[PDB]
């Protein structure tokens, strides 16, 4: 897979920010993951921590996987990366979203996911407490 460049439009919630690709805006919602909404239990931390990750960024990138790159409601489907560091994973270390909508084809990083997930839980954090 392959990282390409992207700048922030604006943070939205956990899983879904408005980022400018190939100089269209777009929404991208993270590959292989799910936030709590906003009006649900660590839905507020999760929005918090995709914000200070994209806003802080110098570099965002976002990196397309081998399958569908647009969902049906027609946003990106990719994992983002802020400064090298991918928020997908980020937040399912830190129990601020689960491993999910795991689809055959945009699954590269599965693995990397679970096994994050799997330190969380041991960790009992956020979601996992
Ligand atoms: C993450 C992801 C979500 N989706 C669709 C499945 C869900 O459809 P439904 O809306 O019918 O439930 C919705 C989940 O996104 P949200 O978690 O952002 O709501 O997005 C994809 O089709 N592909 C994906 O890779
Ligand atoms: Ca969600």
């Amino acid at each position: 897979l392959h990282k390409e460049p992207a700048t922030l439009i604006k943070a939205i919630d956990g899983d879904t920010t408005k980022l400018m690709y190939k100089g269209q805006p777009m929404t991208f919602r993270a590959l292989l993951v799910d936030t709590p909404e906003f009006n649900e239990k660590y839905g507020p931390e999760a929005s918090a921590f995709t914000k200070k990750m994209v806003e802080n960024a110098k570099k965002i990138e976002v990196e397309f996987d081998k399958g569908q790159r647009t969902d049906k409601y027609g946003r990106g489907l990719a994992y983002i990366y802020a400064d090298g560091k991918m928020t997908n994973e980020a937040l399912v270390r830190q129990g601020l979203a689960k491993v999910a909508y795991v689809y055959k084809g945009n699954n590269t990083h599965e693995q990397l996911l679970r096994k994050a997930e799997a330190q969380a839980k041991k960790e009992k954090l956020n979601i996992w407490s």
